[PDB]
């Protein structure tokens, strides 16, 4: 009782919304803080396009080979890997990792566009059985995170559910999954996120999501040392549309919800 009165204050101090979905898959249990509550997903959507064509790749046995054009108009707020291939070309595989490890904002766009646009990828979220997973906009408007607005949005609950079956369960063949989580194993944007939370022991495969409002969004796969592993959602969101990101709120959840 105490663990759900911890996130409450955490929520208070911090003076956000707060929504937290950790699944022990030592025994399944979870636990849920505004669990079923609609967040802004922000980058943490990337998971999802990464994921949708590494499904189409099982049937497209070289899709991750095909090679995408960054042309110079394609280029977004954030573009730190596709900036040095303008005018040149990236794999699909090239743009995921990109997406996911970078935060790249052109990847994720041409992940949206080769699956046929964020209806689609919504579209893999219901073939997953995720019903909540919804992809409206495309980089950069999808960060708005204007409160009470639905669009690309889902739910802790939702998604973690969601990351459990692409990173350990069956949704992905296991060529796919594995790429999956070597990809997000490698990230360099989440290190005061929910990584910053744990014991530095533990392994870690996350993605992070930031938008308006002050969202701060992390959503990661944890194996810890001689334990079974985790998925645990973070998404926090504020009211000013101004407000800073606030990492260490995600870091501190992560803390409460892995103590014990
Ligand atoms: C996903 O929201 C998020 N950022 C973006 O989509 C960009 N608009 C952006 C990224 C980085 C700096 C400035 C803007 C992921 N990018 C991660 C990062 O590199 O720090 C993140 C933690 C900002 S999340």
């Amino acid at each position: 009782a105490d663990v759900q009165q911890k996130l409450a204050e955490l929520e208070r101090q911090s003076g956000g919304r707060l929504g937290v979905a950790l699944i022990n898959t030592a025994d399944n249990s979870q636990i849920l803080y505004r669990a079923d509550e609609r967040f802004a997903m922000c980058s943490t959507s990337k998971v999802m396009a990464a994921a949708a064509v590494l499904k189409k790749s099982e049937s497209e046995p070289n899709l991750l080979n095909q090679r995408v054009e960054i042309k110079k108009s394609d280029l977004v707020n954030y573009n730190p890997i596709a900036e040095k291939h303008v005018n040149g070309t990236m794999s699909l595989a090239e743009l995921s990792a990109a997406a996911l490890q970078y935060s790249d904002n052109v990847a994720m766009n041409k992940l949206i566009a080769h699956v046929g646009g964020p209806a689609s990828v919504t579209a893999f979220a219901r073939q997953l059985g995720d019903e909540t997973f919804r992809l409206d906009r495309t980089e950069p408007t999808l960060n708005t995170a204007i409160p009470g607005d639905p669009r690309d949005t889902t739910s802790p609950r939702a998604m973690a559910q969601t990351l459990r079956n692409l990173t350990l369960g069956k949704a992905l063949g296991d060529s796919q999954r594995a790429q999956l989580v070597t990809w997000m194993k490698g990230n360099t944007t989440g290190a005061a996120s929910i990584q910053a939370g744990l014991p530095a022991s533990w392994v870690v495969g996350d993605k992070t999501g930031s938008g308006g409002y002050g969202t701060t969004n992390d959503i990661a796969v944890i194996w810890p040392k001689d334990r079974a592993p985790l998925i645990l959602v973070t998404y926090f969101t504020q009211p000013q549309p101004k407000a800073e990101s606030r990492r260490d709120v995600l870091a501190s959840a992560a803390k409460i919800v892995t103590d014990g």
